[PDB]
C-alpha cells in the first residue's frame, strides 16, 4: 500500500538501486563503445558478453514455471535490478521486467536503455538453457511500455 | 508509475530498508525493555534517548518551511529510514511519515511500531526547536493509518 | 601487503563496518540502560538476549572444529562484525575475536566494549550448543588485549 | 594494529569493496575489448574515458598539497575504490595507491589490473587541473609494486 508518489522516495529508490561510482563507469564505457561502434553491429557482440555472466553464476535444477520464477527473482533481487514475472501463453513464454535501472544523465538514458536491454538478451537465453534448452532457441523484444518496463517473448 | 504491487519488490525494498543483524538485535532490546517497564512508563524516557540523537546531526539554518522539508528529507534519506512530507495549517503544523519500517517478525510488529513512533517523536521536537522553537513546545500522536503509515502534529 | 598504517584506509574500514544510523541509537540505548542499571547487575540480562538472536539464525550440522569454525565465520561475515579464530587445548577451547566493532565518541567507547561482550558471550553459547551442548556450560572473559581485539573461553 | 594475516578478514575486506553483479560485468566488458582491440592502441581510448568521469564530479578549491590529498582521499572514500598518498619531490609529484580493486578470476586479473590502471591516470589528471594546471601536462607510470598497490609520477 505504500506507493511511490512522492518524488523524494522514488529518488531515494533509484539512488539506492545503482551505488555511486562503478554504475557511471559502466555507462560512460558502454555509451563510447556503442558511440564509436554503430548500433546494430553492436547487437551480436553484447548478446556474447551477457552469455559469460551466466555462466558465471549457474542456477540450480528447477522442475516447474514456479520455482524457475524463484530462482530468477532470487538471483535478480541478489544483483539487486529490479524484479521480472512469467507468464504463459497458448504457445509462447513472457517475461514482464519492471524497476528497469535509469541513467543519471536524462539526455543519453534512451540510448542506454536499449544497450542493457540487449544485455538482458543474452543472460536470460542461458538460464533458459539450464533445463536443456536448444542453443539455437533465443529470445526478441516486442514492445517497450516505457522508460522502466520492459515485455520479452520466448518461443522455441 | 513503478508500483509495488508485486510482492517480491516490496519484499526486497523492505530487506535493503533494514539490513540483517543490527536491526534485529536493536529490536529485540526495545521490546525486552517494554515488556519489563510498559509501554506508557518507558514513553518519556525513549523521547529523552531520541533528543540526545538530535545532538548528534545537526541541520543548517532554514528561512522557508520548504527549506527544512529538504534538510529533514535530506538527513532522513541519509539514515534509510523512509520519507516525511509537511503541511501548515491555520495555526499548527502536520508531519506525514510514509514507508515507516517494519520488523521481519509479525508477532511483535505492532508492539514494535508504538515503541518506534515514540522515538521519532523525541527527534522531531529538536529539529523543530533548530529555528528557534521554544523548550516546552513538544508534538504528540494524533492517529495511525495503518502499520507503515504515521503523522504527527505540531501545536503549542 | 595491505597494512592499515595510513589513518583514512582504517577509518573508511570501520566506518562501514558500522553503517551509519542505526548503530548511534542502538549505543545510545546501551548506554542509558546500562547507566540506568549498572555494569555487572545489567550482565546477566543481556545475555539472555544474545541467546534470543541465536534462535533468529540457526546453524546447519557440523562434524569437525574446523567445519563449525568456517559456518561461525560466514554467519559473522554476513554480519559484518569480523573474525574469529578457534584453538583447542587439552581439555577446554578458546576463541580470538578480531576487529571488534568501535564507537564513534571516544569517551564513552570503553563502556561500550564491555556491554558488547556480554551480548557475544549468550550467543556463542548456543552456537556451541548446536552440536547437542548442555544448558550447565558457561563462556566468560579472561582477558582484554585492546579495545578491538577479544578472546573467550569455553570449558565444560 | 588490526592486521590481515587471516585470510577470512582480507576476504570479505574484499569481497565488500566490490559488490557483486556490476564489477563482473564491467570486468568483462572491459576484458571483451582489449582482447578484441589490444593492450597497447586501447591506452588512449580509455584515458579519455576517465577524463569524462571527472567532468561529472568537480573538486572544490584547494590551496595546498594536503588540502589537495584530502579532497582525494574524501571522493576515493565516497567511491570505495582505495586510499592515495601524496610526496613530494625536487621536482615532481608522486601518488601511491594502496588497496588496489582485485577481480575475482585470477587468471585474468592481471590484465585487469593493467587496464584499470590506465583509467586512473586520465581521472588523475584532470584532478590536478583543478589547480588550473593546462592540459598537456600528464602522468606516466614508473613501477609496479605489486597485484594491490601502484604508485604514480607527475611531472612537467
Amino acid at each position: 500500500t505504500t506507493t511511490l508518489e512522492n518524488p523524494a522516495l522514488l529518488g531515494w529508490f533509484r539512488g539506492q538501486q545503482t551505488p555511486e561510482g562503478w554504475f557511471d563507469l559502466l555507462a560512460l564505457i558502454v555509451d563510447g563503445m556503442v558511440r564509436n561502434v554503430g548500433e546494430l553491429e553492436s547487437q551480436p557482440f553484447l548478446r556474447q558478453m551477457g552469455i559469460a555472466l551466466a555462466d558465471q553464476y549457474p542456477l540450480p535444477a528447477s522442475e516447474t514455471v514456479g520455482e524457475l520464477e524463484a530462482n530468477i527473482n532470487a538471483q535478480l533481487a541478489r544483483f539487486g535490478w529490479g524484479c521480472v514475472e512469467i507468464d504463459t501463453s497458448d504457445t509462447d513464454l513472457t517475461l514482464r521486467h519492471q524497476a528497469l535501472p535509469v541513467s543519471r544523465v536524462e539526455d543519453q538514458q534512451s540510448r542506454w536503455c536499449h544497450a542493457f536491454c540487449a544485455i538482458l538478451e543474452g543472460l536470460y537465453v542461458r538460464w533458459m538453457q539450464g533445463q536443456g534448452g536448444k542453443s539455437h532457441v533465443t529470445v526478441s523484444r516486442e514492445r517497450l511500455f516505457s522508460l522502466s518496463d520492459v515485455q520479452f517473448r520466448y518461443h522455441n
